[PDB]
Protein backbone atom coordinates (compact mmCIF):
# COMPACT_ATOMS: atom_id res chain seq x y z
CA UNK A 1 0.00 0.00 0.00
CA UNK A 2 1.45 3.53 -0.96
CA UNK A 3 1.10 6.27 2.14
CA UNK A 4 2.86 9.34 2.57
CA UNK A 5 3.82 10.68 5.78
CA UNK A 6 2.73 14.13 6.92
CA UNK A 7 2.94 16.59 9.41
CA UNK A 8 0.97 20.22 10.28
CA UNK A 9 3.59 21.59 12.70
CA UNK A 10 4.64 18.40 14.15
CA UNK A 11 1.24 16.36 13.95
CA UNK A 12 2.27 13.41 12.16
CA UNK A 13 -0.07 11.56 9.62
CA UNK A 14 0.00 8.39 7.80
CA UNK A 15 -2.00 9.68 4.80
CA UNK A 16 -3.02 7.02 2.48
CA UNK A 17 -4.80 7.80 -1.10
CA UNK A 18 -8.11 5.28 -1.11
CA UNK A 19 -8.79 6.48 -4.55
CA UNK A 20 -6.77 4.83 -6.73
CA UNK A 21 -5.81 1.81 -4.92
CA UNK A 22 -7.50 -0.44 -2.37
CA UNK A 23 -6.66 0.33 1.49
CA UNK A 24 -8.41 -2.46 3.91
CA UNK A 25 -7.66 -1.88 7.84
CA UNK A 26 -8.33 -3.38 11.12
CA UNK A 27 -7.92 -1.67 14.42
CA UNK A 28 -5.20 -3.66 15.23
CA UNK A 29 -3.30 -3.57 11.91
CA UNK A 30 -3.08 0.36 12.47
CA UNK A 31 -2.15 -0.14 15.99
CA UNK A 32 0.57 -2.09 14.64
CA UNK A 33 1.15 0.42 11.60
CA UNK A 34 1.10 3.31 14.46
CA UNK A 35 3.90 1.73 16.23
CA UNK A 36 7.26 4.18 15.77
CA UNK A 37 9.16 1.21 16.47
CA UNK A 38 7.39 -1.77 14.80
CA UNK A 39 5.26 -0.11 12.23
CA UNK A 40 5.36 3.14 10.17
CA UNK A 41 4.82 5.39 13.24
CA UNK A 42 2.04 8.20 12.61
CA UNK A 43 -0.08 9.88 15.56
CA UNK A 44 -2.92 9.52 13.38
CA UNK A 45 -4.34 7.79 9.90
CA UNK A 46 -5.79 9.71 6.99
CA UNK A 47 -7.31 8.23 4.91
CA UNK A 48 -8.56 10.11 1.82
CA UNK A 49 -11.30 8.43 -0.15
CA UNK A 50 -13.45 9.46 -3.28
CA UNK A 51 -16.86 11.22 -3.12
CA UNK A 52 -20.16 9.96 -1.92
CA UNK A 53 -21.81 12.71 -3.03
CA UNK A 54 -22.02 13.87 -6.32
CA UNK A 55 -21.58 17.66 -4.91
CA UNK A 56 -18.26 16.89 -3.22
CA UNK A 57 -14.43 16.07 -4.47
CA UNK A 58 -13.58 13.47 -1.45
CA UNK A 59 -14.25 12.10 1.68
CA UNK A 60 -11.64 11.45 4.11
CA UNK A 61 -11.76 9.73 7.90
CA UNK A 62 -9.61 9.54 10.47
CA UNK A 63 -8.13 6.83 12.70
CA UNK A 64 -5.93 7.42 16.03
CA UNK A 65 -2.89 5.28 16.98
CA UNK A 66 -5.85 2.76 19.14
CA UNK A 67 -7.30 1.98 15.44
CA UNK A 68 -10.35 4.12 16.33
CA UNK A 69 -12.35 6.70 14.52
CA UNK A 70 -11.74 10.44 15.32
CA UNK A 71 -14.14 13.22 14.86
CA UNK A 72 -12.67 17.08 15.57
CA UNK A 73 -13.56 19.51 12.89
CA UNK A 74 -10.43 20.61 11.13
CA UNK A 75 -8.16 17.71 12.29
CA UNK A 76 -6.06 16.42 9.27
CA UNK A 77 -7.78 19.13 6.87
CA UNK A 78 -4.48 20.88 6.11
CA UNK A 79 -2.47 17.71 4.92
CA UNK A 80 -5.35 16.55 3.50
CA UNK A 81 -5.64 19.21 0.94
CA UNK A 82 -1.89 19.62 0.25
CA UNK A 83 -2.33 15.23 -0.43
CA UNK A 84 -4.87 15.37 -2.55
CA UNK A 85 -2.88 17.89 -5.06
CA UNK A 86 0.39 16.92 -4.22
CA UNK A 87 -0.86 13.20 -5.40
CA UNK A 88 -2.54 14.91 -8.68
CA UNK A 89 -5.71 13.80 -7.20
CA UNK A 90 -7.25 16.66 -8.28
CA UNK A 91 -5.95 20.37 -8.89
CA UNK A 92 -8.67 22.16 -7.55
CA UNK A 93 -7.74 24.77 -5.31
CA UNK A 94 -11.04 25.05 -3.34
CA UNK A 95 -11.78 21.43 -2.28
CA UNK A 96 -15.08 20.55 -0.81
CA UNK A 97 -14.98 17.12 1.05
CA UNK A 98 -17.47 15.32 3.40
CA UNK A 99 -15.52 14.42 7.00
CA UNK A 100 -16.93 12.68 9.78
CA UNK A 101 -18.09 15.77 11.27
CA UNK A 102 -20.13 17.41 8.41
CA UNK A 103 -18.89 19.19 4.91
CA UNK A 104 -16.44 21.68 4.24
CA UNK A 105 -14.50 23.89 1.76
CA UNK A 106 -10.67 23.69 2.07
CA UNK A 107 -8.52 26.61 0.03
CA UNK A 108 -5.33 25.99 -0.45
CA UNK A 109 -3.51 29.62 -0.83
CA UNK A 110 -0.91 31.52 -3.14
CA UNK A 111 1.66 30.65 -0.84
CA UNK A 112 0.27 26.68 -0.21
CA UNK A 113 -0.95 27.35 3.08
CA UNK A 114 -4.35 25.84 4.02
CA UNK A 115 -7.68 27.54 4.97
CA UNK A 116 -9.68 25.78 7.16
CA UNK A 117 -13.38 27.26 8.68
CA UNK A 118 -13.55 25.71 11.96
CA UNK A 119 -16.83 26.92 12.78
CA UNK A 120 -18.37 29.32 15.03
CA UNK A 121 -16.63 29.42 18.71
CA UNK A 122 -19.18 27.94 21.51
CA UNK A 123 -19.01 29.84 24.66
CA UNK A 124 -21.56 28.53 26.28
CA UNK A 125 -20.43 26.35 29.42
CA UNK A 126 -22.52 23.80 29.19
CA UNK A 127 -21.24 23.30 25.39
CA UNK A 128 -17.40 23.01 26.68
CA UNK A 129 -18.48 21.24 29.30
CA UNK A 130 -17.08 23.51 31.90
CA UNK A 131 -19.10 23.81 35.24
CA UNK A 132 -20.06 27.62 35.73
CA UNK A 133 -22.82 29.79 36.78
CA UNK A 134 -23.21 31.18 33.36
CA UNK A 135 -21.01 32.39 30.20
CA UNK A 136 -18.62 35.43 31.60
CA UNK A 137 -15.80 36.98 29.52
CA UNK A 138 -13.15 35.74 32.66
CA UNK A 139 -13.28 33.36 35.51
CA UNK A 140 -11.98 32.75 38.22
CA UNK A 141 -10.23 29.27 38.73
CA UNK A 142 -8.36 28.20 41.48
CA UNK A 143 -5.05 25.80 41.13
CA UNK A 144 -3.82 25.42 44.72
CA UNK A 145 -2.24 28.20 45.61
CA UNK A 146 -2.50 30.38 42.81
CA UNK A 147 -5.66 32.28 41.47
CA UNK A 148 -5.96 31.61 37.70
CA UNK A 149 -7.89 34.22 35.43
CA UNK A 150 -9.02 32.74 32.33
CA UNK A 151 -11.31 32.23 29.41
CA UNK A 152 -13.30 29.19 28.37
CA UNK A 153 -14.48 28.09 24.96
CA UNK A 154 -15.57 25.30 22.72
CA UNK A 155 -13.79 24.79 19.32
CA UNK A 156 -15.92 21.18 19.16
CA UNK A 157 -13.24 20.47 21.85
CA UNK A 158 -12.62 22.18 25.43
CA UNK A 159 -10.16 25.21 25.89
CA UNK A 160 -9.24 26.99 29.02
CA UNK A 161 -7.46 29.75 28.05
CA UNK A 162 -5.27 31.62 30.31
CA UNK A 163 -2.88 35.32 29.48
CA UNK A 164 0.52 35.05 30.30
CA UNK A 165 3.18 37.73 30.58
CA UNK A 166 5.90 35.07 28.96
CA UNK A 167 5.09 32.41 27.39
CA UNK A 168 8.80 30.78 28.19
CA UNK A 169 7.96 31.54 31.84
CA UNK A 170 4.44 30.02 32.20
CA UNK A 171 3.96 27.28 34.35
CA UNK A 172 2.61 24.96 31.83
CA UNK A 173 3.99 21.74 33.35
CA UNK A 174 2.81 22.59 36.90
CA UNK A 175 -0.36 24.34 36.38
CA UNK A 176 -1.22 22.36 33.18
CA UNK A 177 -2.13 19.15 34.56
CA UNK A 178 -4.05 20.62 37.72
CA UNK A 179 -6.10 22.66 35.10
CA UNK A 180 -6.53 19.89 32.35
CA UNK A 181 -8.25 17.37 34.36
CA UNK A 182 -9.75 19.78 37.28
CA UNK A 183 -13.13 19.10 38.55
CA UNK A 184 -14.97 21.88 36.95
CA UNK A 185 -13.72 20.36 33.29
CA UNK A 186 -15.76 17.11 33.14
CA UNK A 187 -14.49 15.93 29.86
CA UNK A 188 -11.08 17.57 31.00
CA UNK A 189 -9.33 20.47 28.86
CA UNK A 190 -7.06 21.86 26.47
CA UNK A 191 -5.02 24.40 28.36
CA UNK A 192 -3.77 27.67 26.60
CA UNK A 193 -0.86 29.80 28.06
CA UNK A 194 -1.16 32.44 25.93
CA UNK A 195 1.31 35.93 25.79
CA UNK A 196 -0.40 39.39 23.99
CA UNK A 197 2.44 41.22 22.02
CA UNK A 198 -0.02 42.85 20.04
CA UNK A 199 -3.67 43.46 18.85
CA UNK A 200 -2.36 41.08 15.65
CA UNK A 201 0.27 38.91 17.57
CA UNK A 202 0.28 36.02 20.28
CA UNK A 203 2.68 33.19 21.48
CA UNK A 204 1.15 30.49 22.56
CA UNK A 205 1.81 27.48 24.82
CA UNK A 206 -0.73 24.21 24.74
CA UNK A 207 -1.12 21.55 27.83
CA UNK A 208 -3.33 19.24 25.58
CA UNK A 209 -5.69 17.33 26.83
CA UNK A 210 -4.92 13.49 27.30
CA UNK A 211 -1.49 14.64 25.65
CA UNK A 212 0.25 17.16 28.19
CA UNK A 213 2.49 19.44 25.96
CA UNK A 214 2.65 19.14 22.33
CA UNK A 215 4.72 20.97 19.31
CA UNK A 216 1.21 22.74 18.18
CA UNK A 217 -1.89 22.35 18.85
CA UNK A 218 -4.41 24.16 15.81
CA UNK A 219 -7.62 24.28 17.84
CA UNK A 220 -6.38 25.57 20.83
CA UNK A 221 -4.57 28.39 18.35
CA UNK A 222 -8.03 29.08 17.09
CA UNK A 223 -9.44 29.18 20.84
CA UNK A 224 -7.07 31.35 22.31
CA UNK A 225 -7.76 33.54 19.85
CA UNK A 226 -11.26 33.52 19.99
CA UNK A 227 -11.09 34.42 23.86
CA UNK A 228 -8.53 37.37 23.06
CA UNK A 229 -10.93 38.78 20.82
CA UNK A 230 -13.86 38.50 23.21
CA UNK A 231 -12.11 39.92 26.00
CA UNK A 232 -11.04 42.98 23.75
CA UNK A 233 -7.37 42.29 24.06
CA UNK A 234 -7.13 41.23 20.16
CA UNK A 235 -7.77 42.19 16.13
CA UNK A 236 -9.77 40.22 13.95
CA UNK A 237 -6.58 38.92 12.34
CA UNK A 238 -3.94 37.23 14.36
CA UNK A 239 -0.50 35.93 14.27
CA UNK A 240 -0.22 32.68 16.47
CA UNK A 241 3.45 31.64 17.34
CA UNK A 242 3.61 28.25 18.78
CA UNK A 243 6.42 26.18 19.64
CA UNK A 244 6.44 24.17 16.53
CA UNK A 245 5.54 26.91 14.21
CA UNK A 246 2.75 29.59 12.64
CA UNK A 247 -0.81 29.66 12.73
CA UNK A 248 -3.22 32.60 11.19
CA UNK A 249 -6.57 32.96 12.93
CA UNK A 250 -9.25 35.30 11.16
CA UNK A 251 -12.42 36.01 13.43
CA UNK A 252 -15.09 38.63 12.74
CA UNK A 253 -16.66 37.58 16.36
CA UNK A 254 -20.04 35.88 17.30
CA UNK A 255 -22.25 35.22 14.70
CA UNK A 256 -19.04 34.13 12.29
CA UNK A 257 -17.33 31.57 11.64
CA UNK A 258 -13.57 31.29 12.85
CA UNK A 259 -10.83 30.79 10.26
CA UNK A 260 -7.38 28.94 10.57
CA UNK A 261 -4.34 28.95 7.95
CA UNK A 262 -1.51 27.02 7.91
CA UNK A 263 0.96 24.86 6.29
CA UNK A 264 1.45 20.70 5.89
CA UNK A 265 4.53 19.36 5.29
CA UNK A 266 5.07 16.44 3.11
CA UNK A 267 7.81 14.64 4.61
CA UNK A 268 8.34 11.04 2.66
CA UNK A 269 6.14 8.82 0.53
CA UNK A 270 6.29 5.01 1.02
CA UNK A 271 5.18 1.69 0.63
CA UNK A 272 4.54 -0.91 2.82
CA UNK A 273 4.16 -4.68 1.85
CA UNK A 274 0.26 -5.63 3.29
CA UNK A 275 -0.60 -8.25 0.68
CA UNK B 1 16.76 9.85 -1.62
CA UNK B 2 15.34 6.32 -1.31
CA UNK B 3 15.49 4.25 2.02
CA UNK B 4 14.21 1.24 3.61
CA UNK B 5 12.65 1.13 7.42
CA UNK B 6 13.73 -2.10 9.24
CA UNK B 7 13.80 -3.39 13.11
CA UNK B 8 15.72 -6.10 14.66
CA UNK B 9 13.48 -6.91 17.69
CA UNK B 10 12.34 -3.30 17.80
CA UNK B 11 15.58 -1.75 17.58
CA UNK B 12 14.80 0.03 14.58
CA UNK B 13 16.65 1.64 11.94
CA UNK B 14 16.30 4.11 8.15
CA UNK B 15 18.42 1.67 5.68
CA UNK B 16 19.99 3.41 2.69
CA UNK B 17 21.89 2.45 -0.53
CA UNK B 18 24.56 4.52 -1.06
CA UNK B 19 25.75 1.80 -3.61
CA UNK B 20 24.09 2.85 -6.46
CA UNK B 21 22.67 5.97 -5.21
CA UNK B 22 24.32 9.38 -4.70
CA UNK B 23 23.48 9.98 -1.10
CA UNK B 24 24.70 12.62 1.34
CA UNK B 25 24.34 13.42 5.19
CA UNK B 26 25.14 16.25 7.82
CA UNK B 27 24.65 15.74 11.80
CA UNK B 28 22.10 17.92 11.33
CA UNK B 29 20.24 16.64 8.59
CA UNK B 30 20.55 13.14 10.34
CA UNK B 31 18.80 14.92 13.39
CA UNK B 32 16.14 15.94 11.48
CA UNK B 33 15.42 12.76 9.31
CA UNK B 34 15.39 10.60 13.05
CA UNK B 35 12.88 12.90 14.40
CA UNK B 36 9.85 10.71 14.15
CA UNK B 37 7.79 13.77 14.01
CA UNK B 38 9.63 15.91 11.43
CA UNK B 39 11.59 13.34 9.60
CA UNK B 40 11.13 9.36 9.00
CA UNK B 41 12.11 8.03 12.15
CA UNK B 42 14.47 5.97 14.17
CA UNK B 43 16.90 4.79 16.49
CA UNK B 44 19.64 4.96 14.13
CA UNK B 45 20.59 5.27 10.26
CA UNK B 46 22.38 2.74 8.56
CA UNK B 47 24.04 3.20 4.91
CA UNK B 48 25.43 0.84 2.46
CA UNK B 49 28.76 1.73 0.99
CA UNK B 50 31.01 -0.24 -1.79
CA UNK B 51 33.75 -1.66 -0.50
CA UNK B 52 36.82 -0.86 -2.37
CA UNK B 53 38.34 -4.06 -1.74
CA UNK B 54 37.79 -7.09 -3.65
CA UNK B 55 37.87 -8.93 -1.23
CA UNK B 56 34.85 -7.73 0.41
CA UNK B 57 31.07 -7.03 -0.77
CA UNK B 58 29.66 -3.87 1.07
CA UNK B 59 31.15 -1.32 3.62
CA UNK B 60 28.35 0.09 6.15
CA UNK B 61 28.88 2.79 8.25
CA UNK B 62 26.01 3.54 11.94
CA UNK B 63 24.64 6.93 12.90
CA UNK B 64 22.89 7.34 16.18
CA UNK B 65 19.93 10.23 16.41
CA UNK B 66 22.47 12.61 17.38
CA UNK B 67 24.06 12.25 14.04
CA UNK B 68 27.16 10.78 15.49
CA UNK B 69 29.01 7.63 14.32
CA UNK B 70 28.18 4.26 16.09
CA UNK B 71 30.42 1.65 16.43
CA UNK B 72 29.04 -1.58 18.43
CA UNK B 73 29.78 -5.02 17.07
CA UNK B 74 26.89 -6.85 15.58
CA UNK B 75 25.33 -3.30 15.34
CA UNK B 76 22.63 -3.55 12.10
CA UNK B 77 24.22 -6.24 10.90
CA UNK B 78 20.69 -8.44 10.59
CA UNK B 79 18.86 -5.57 8.60
CA UNK B 80 22.11 -4.74 6.65
CA UNK B 81 22.18 -7.88 5.28
CA UNK B 82 18.63 -8.61 4.71
CA UNK B 83 18.32 -5.13 3.04
CA UNK B 84 21.57 -6.29 0.54
CA UNK B 85 19.16 -9.19 -0.71
CA UNK B 86 15.91 -7.69 -0.71
CA UNK B 87 16.91 -4.73 -2.79
CA UNK B 88 18.90 -6.80 -5.47
CA UNK B 89 22.35 -5.48 -4.58
CA UNK B 90 23.88 -8.98 -3.68
CA UNK B 91 22.37 -12.62 -3.50
CA UNK B 92 25.30 -13.96 -1.63
CA UNK B 93 24.20 -16.19 1.62
CA UNK B 94 27.72 -15.22 2.66
CA UNK B 95 28.19 -11.50 2.46
CA UNK B 96 31.67 -10.17 3.74
CA UNK B 97 31.69 -6.66 4.89
CA UNK B 98 33.62 -4.26 6.39
CA UNK B 99 32.34 -1.69 9.39
CA UNK B 100 33.63 0.36 11.95
CA UNK B 101 34.55 -2.58 14.14
CA UNK B 102 36.50 -4.23 11.35
CA UNK B 103 35.71 -6.80 9.04
CA UNK B 104 33.07 -9.69 9.07
CA UNK B 105 31.26 -12.57 7.05
CA UNK B 106 27.23 -12.59 7.74
CA UNK B 107 25.01 -15.72 6.59
CA UNK B 108 21.58 -15.00 5.29
CA UNK B 109 19.69 -18.55 6.20
CA UNK B 110 17.01 -20.37 4.19
CA UNK B 111 14.30 -19.08 6.73
CA UNK B 112 15.31 -15.69 6.42
CA UNK B 113 17.04 -15.10 9.29
CA UNK B 114 20.86 -13.40 9.39
CA UNK B 115 23.67 -15.14 11.52
CA UNK B 116 26.52 -13.21 12.85
CA UNK B 117 29.93 -14.04 14.09
CA UNK B 118 30.22 -12.02 17.37
CA UNK B 119 33.91 -13.33 17.86
CA UNK B 120 35.19 -15.20 21.01
CA UNK B 121 33.63 -14.03 24.50
CA UNK B 122 36.61 -12.03 26.62
CA UNK B 123 36.16 -13.44 30.64
CA UNK B 124 39.28 -11.84 31.26
CA UNK B 125 38.27 -8.80 33.85
CA UNK B 126 40.71 -6.34 32.54
CA UNK B 127 39.05 -6.20 29.26
CA UNK B 128 35.67 -5.88 30.49
CA UNK B 129 36.45 -3.78 32.35
CA UNK B 130 35.60 -4.98 35.67
CA UNK B 131 37.52 -5.03 38.86
CA UNK B 132 38.07 -8.70 40.16
CA UNK B 133 41.01 -10.09 41.77
CA UNK B 134 41.12 -13.19 38.34
CA UNK B 135 39.01 -14.45 35.96
CA UNK B 136 36.00 -16.95 37.82
CA UNK B 137 33.34 -18.50 36.51
CA UNK B 138 30.89 -17.19 39.35
CA UNK B 139 31.86 -13.48 41.10
CA UNK B 140 30.03 -12.57 44.41
CA UNK B 141 28.99 -8.91 43.99
CA UNK B 142 27.62 -6.57 46.61
CA UNK B 143 24.64 -4.55 45.36
CA UNK B 144 23.62 -2.89 48.88
CA UNK B 145 22.84 -5.27 51.41
CA UNK B 146 21.92 -7.92 48.51
CA UNK B 147 24.76 -10.73 47.98
CA UNK B 148 24.91 -11.29 43.95
CA UNK B 149 26.16 -14.41 42.39
CA UNK B 150 27.15 -13.20 38.79
CA UNK B 151 29.50 -14.26 35.65
CA UNK B 152 30.95 -11.25 33.79
CA UNK B 153 32.08 -11.07 29.93
CA UNK B 154 32.86 -8.87 26.87
CA UNK B 155 31.52 -9.26 23.66
CA UNK B 156 33.46 -6.07 22.60
CA UNK B 157 31.06 -4.51 25.47
CA UNK B 158 30.62 -4.73 28.41
CA UNK B 159 27.77 -7.75 30.37
CA UNK B 160 27.14 -8.80 33.96
CA UNK B 161 24.72 -11.43 33.57
CA UNK B 162 22.83 -12.89 36.58
CA UNK B 163 20.39 -15.96 37.17
CA UNK B 164 17.06 -15.26 38.24
CA UNK B 165 14.00 -17.76 38.94
CA UNK B 166 12.06 -15.78 36.51
CA UNK B 167 12.53 -13.43 34.73
CA UNK B 168 9.19 -11.17 35.42
CA UNK B 169 9.98 -11.08 39.18
CA UNK B 170 13.48 -10.13 38.65
CA UNK B 171 14.06 -6.67 40.40
CA UNK B 172 15.36 -5.20 37.11
CA UNK B 173 14.57 -1.71 38.05
CA UNK B 174 15.65 -1.43 41.00
CA UNK B 175 19.26 -3.87 40.79
CA UNK B 176 20.03 -2.76 37.44
CA UNK B 177 21.11 0.96 38.18
CA UNK B 178 22.76 -0.21 41.42
CA UNK B 179 24.93 -2.58 39.11
CA UNK B 180 24.97 -1.25 36.12
CA UNK B 181 27.15 2.06 37.23
CA UNK B 182 28.52 -0.13 40.24
CA UNK B 183 31.81 1.05 41.13
CA UNK B 184 33.01 -2.26 39.75
CA UNK B 185 32.56 -1.55 36.19
CA UNK B 186 34.36 1.55 35.70
CA UNK B 187 33.07 1.61 32.19
CA UNK B 188 29.58 0.63 33.13
CA UNK B 189 28.10 -2.83 32.59
CA UNK B 190 24.85 -3.77 30.75
CA UNK B 191 22.97 -6.00 33.06
CA UNK B 192 21.32 -9.15 32.30
CA UNK B 193 18.54 -10.94 34.41
CA UNK B 194 19.15 -14.72 32.80
CA UNK B 195 15.95 -17.43 33.66
CA UNK B 196 16.95 -20.96 32.25
CA UNK B 197 14.09 -22.71 31.79
CA UNK B 198 16.07 -25.75 29.95
CA UNK B 199 19.35 -26.52 28.97
CA UNK B 200 18.92 -25.34 25.18
CA UNK B 201 16.23 -22.53 26.65
CA UNK B 202 16.40 -18.85 28.01
CA UNK B 203 14.30 -15.97 29.18
CA UNK B 204 16.40 -12.89 29.64
CA UNK B 205 15.95 -9.20 30.91
CA UNK B 206 18.62 -6.69 29.67
CA UNK B 207 19.03 -3.07 32.09
CA UNK B 208 21.20 -1.69 29.53
CA UNK B 209 24.30 0.59 29.64
CA UNK B 210 23.66 4.39 29.98
CA UNK B 211 19.53 3.06 28.53
CA UNK B 212 18.35 1.15 31.22
CA UNK B 213 15.85 -1.76 30.37
CA UNK B 214 14.92 -2.79 26.30
CA UNK B 215 12.88 -5.04 24.35
CA UNK B 216 16.07 -6.44 22.85
CA UNK B 217 19.84 -6.42 23.41
CA UNK B 218 21.56 -9.14 21.10
CA UNK B 219 25.26 -8.67 22.66
CA UNK B 220 23.57 -9.12 26.03
CA UNK B 221 22.18 -12.48 24.48
CA UNK B 222 25.29 -13.53 23.91
CA UNK B 223 26.73 -12.78 27.17
CA UNK B 224 24.20 -14.37 29.21
CA UNK B 225 24.41 -17.97 26.86
CA UNK B 226 28.06 -17.22 26.94
CA UNK B 227 28.36 -17.21 30.82
CA UNK B 228 25.93 -19.85 31.69
CA UNK B 229 27.77 -22.39 29.01
CA UNK B 230 30.83 -21.44 30.74
CA UNK B 231 29.00 -21.82 34.31
CA UNK B 232 28.08 -25.28 33.41
CA UNK B 233 24.09 -24.63 32.88
CA UNK B 234 23.69 -24.25 29.27
CA UNK B 235 23.71 -26.32 26.10
CA UNK B 236 25.98 -24.93 23.04
CA UNK B 237 22.73 -24.16 21.31
CA UNK B 238 20.35 -21.91 23.21
CA UNK B 239 17.18 -20.55 22.14
CA UNK B 240 17.18 -16.88 24.14
CA UNK B 241 13.18 -15.07 24.64
CA UNK B 242 13.74 -11.36 25.05
CA UNK B 243 10.98 -9.14 25.41
CA UNK B 244 11.22 -7.87 21.63
CA UNK B 245 11.56 -11.60 20.56
CA UNK B 246 13.31 -14.97 19.74
CA UNK B 247 17.33 -14.81 19.31
CA UNK B 248 19.09 -18.13 18.52
CA UNK B 249 23.05 -18.08 19.87
CA UNK B 250 25.38 -20.88 19.61
CA UNK B 251 29.15 -21.61 20.99
CA UNK B 252 31.76 -24.52 21.72
CA UNK B 253 33.29 -22.69 24.20
CA UNK B 254 37.05 -20.81 24.45
CA UNK B 255 38.74 -21.16 20.67
CA UNK B 256 35.25 -20.71 19.39
CA UNK B 257 33.46 -17.80 17.80
CA UNK B 258 29.97 -16.86 19.32
CA UNK B 259 27.23 -17.02 16.78
CA UNK B 260 24.12 -15.44 17.24
CA UNK B 261 21.26 -15.67 14.57
CA UNK B 262 18.06 -13.56 14.61
CA UNK B 263 15.55 -11.88 12.56
CA UNK B 264 15.19 -8.29 10.72
CA UNK B 265 12.41 -6.94 9.33
CA UNK B 266 11.54 -4.99 6.20
CA UNK B 267 8.79 -2.80 7.50
CA UNK B 268 8.76 -0.36 4.19
CA UNK B 269 10.10 1.21 1.58
CA UNK B 270 10.16 5.03 1.27
CA UNK B 271 11.23 8.19 -0.83
CA UNK B 272 12.42 11.64 0.89
CA UNK B 273 12.81 14.57 -0.94
CA UNK B 274 16.41 16.24 -0.77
Amino acid sequence: MQFSKMHGLGNDFMVVDAVTQNVFFSPELIRRLADRHLGVGFDQLLVVEPPYDPELDFHYRIFNADGSEVAQCGNGARCFARFVRLKGLTNKRDIRVSTANGRMVLTVTDDDLVRVNMGEPNFEPSAVPFRANKAEKTYIMRAAEQTILCGVVSMGNPHCVIQVDDVDTAAVETLGPVLESHERFPERANIGFMQVVKREHIRLRVYERGAGETQACGSGACAAVAVGIQQGLLAEEVRVELPGGRLDIAWKGPGHPLYMTGPAVHVADGFIHLH
